[PDB]
């Protein structure tokens, strides 16, 4: 049994590691399909303990990394592509 | 800049910490206000490249956490919960 401040502090807001789809990402390339589909970006995630605040991020840099692209029938790519990333994480209100 | 390869690996398909909600995980409990309102789980995450198949479980577990849960006027209580944990993933049809 995780105990109640194990859990507390592991959930609270901060910068997690998530896996993001590159389409919720560059929404304006959807004609194209992209490998991995999904990249793993650290972003606030968890929860701040209160219905008013929500956790949102206060210090953000950029990821650069090799996706590869192809139009239907058209020829494999390899590109990069930056990513927002989160560093700090903080509850504030909505 | 992260490598194509570095990038595939990391996000595909596999059971990655994930900040659930508790309502999420319990429907019913709406009633009640837990703190805290979410927890770590292990879950299966990322991405099949191929969009015809879907990253989800083959080996599961329970985690008990020690969670606190009010009612409206009433006191804190305290008491356990558990919640379905994944151990295996892996990319298959829909």
């Amino acid at each position: 049994v995780v105990k109640f401040m194990d859990v507390y502090q592991r959930s609270y807001c901060h910068p997690i590691e998530t896996l993001v789809d590159i389409f919720q990402e560059y929404p304006d390339e959807i004609e194209y399909i992209f490998k991995p589909s999904c990249v793993p970006l650290m972003r606030c995630g968890g929860c701040c303990n209160d219905e008013g605040l929500e956790c949102v991020p206060t210090e953000e840099s950029n990821i650069t990394m090799q996706i590869m692209r192809i139009k239907p029938h058209q020829g494999q790519h390899i590109g990069e592509m930056s990513f927002l990333q989160h560093n700090k994480c903080e509850c504030r209100p909505k």
